[PDB]
């Protein structure tokens, strides 16, 4: 948008406080479309806004999907359940596609440092993952594959360029391992990935911190908890 | 759109389960616009949908208003708080105005029994009251006056036609008394209305019935609590 960036950012913050996450996302999409690299604060606002927008549609889709499954002899209740589920699905797809287009058009190509690049490639993986959850047929294999590919690309960059305790690297490992567990139904790959990322970070508990170690240890703990759970479920 | 009434109702119910109240409201608006008197189930769906739609905006408006009064020294910051509040205010106005138009064009004129008519006039009062909360200047006096007028018209019918324990009649007295107290700053009139409604209901306990016993006595208790609070001030 042609609106002042600082005004759009302030509107995003107000929208967040008002719990008007569709407004928050529109403000940050407008900031993105100015075509400058986002600051850390701006990137976080964009990410929170769309998480919450897509989150609301995912929750509605789960509720309506349950109703629609559940055998329905009543012709109008059944047909309206299915049509409404389809309407929510399309809304969700449109949101994810809008994010994916921001990523491909502005965010990934304007990213000039490895950490930002990893952050955005991770987000691409996350939004393909959301699309996967509602996809069917060939489109499902395609979205799953695209999600894996974005997460893998992020991950190789993060291993080459970032410290293993960096919270963005750790957050990627968390999400990627959970992708394997929940989307690909592969607890073995999920464990293998989470274990390596956890062990690599452990090898560098030489952060500083003692004052700020928790920026890393809190996600490390999430990885370690998944590992213990997964190992004690197989 | 091509949906028939049964489809729209089913959609409204699905929308409610999904917490998609804007969709719920749009479905009940379309049902209304078909021009038939609403069933009791339908009238309740419409009321719940719009309560939730408007309630969300009002909640946002209160949040923004509070932030705007903490500060903030900016050319933007106080200015953006005000502009964003104003955006919320126009959204709220558009919702209330849509309801008011449904009420003026379909609901009130198609109502064939007193209880419906009172319900919808009360709602007209309620939605002019919501508009008042964000109005300023001359438009504020106009919305307040319109709220009072609709509540009054409802009240005159209810006293003539409905039992004093009827939950709609009691709910009207509650909302109307609270209007006088909170919006018009007239505690004496507020107390008088609440006290009369409470006293009339209590004199006719045998008109209570199993189906609406709880609904009635809960409102009667609200009226009695306001009365105790107000008289204490």
């Amino acid at each position: 948008m042609t609106m002042d960036k600082s005004e759009l950012v302030q509107k995003a913050k107000l929208a967040e406080q008002a719990e008007r996450y569709d407004d928050m996302a529109a403000a940050m999409k407008a900031v993105t479309e100015q075509g400058h690299e986002l600051s850390n604060e701006e990137r976080n606002l964009l990410s929170v806004a769309y998480k919450n927008v897509v989150g609301a549609r995912r929750s509605s889709w789960r509720v309506i999907s349950s109703i629609e499954q559940k055998t329905e002899r009543n012709e109008k209740k059944q047909q309206m359940g299915k049509e409404y589920r389809e309407k929510i699905e399309a809304e969700l797809q449109d949101i994810c596609n809008d994010v994916l287009e921001l990523l491909d058009k502005y965010l990934i190509l304007n990213a000039t440092q490895a950490e930002s690049k990893v952050f955005y490639l991770k987000m691409k993986g996350d939004y393909f993952r959301y699309l996967s959850e509602v996809a069917s047929g060939e489109n499902k294999q395609t979205t799953v594959s695209n999600s894996q590919q974005a997460y893998q690309e992020a991950f190789e960059i993060s291993k080459k360029e970032m410290q293993p305790t960096h919270p963005i690297r750790l957050g990627l490992a968390l999400n990627f391992s959970v992708f394997y567990y929940e989307i690909l139904n592969s607890p073995e790959k999920a464990c293998s990935l989470a274990k390596t990322a956890f062990d690599e970070a452990i090898a560098e508990l030489d952060t500083l911190n003692e004052e700020s170690y928790k920026d890393s240890t809190l996600i490390m703990q999430l990885l370690r908890d998944n590992l213990t759970l997964w190992t004690s479920e197989n």
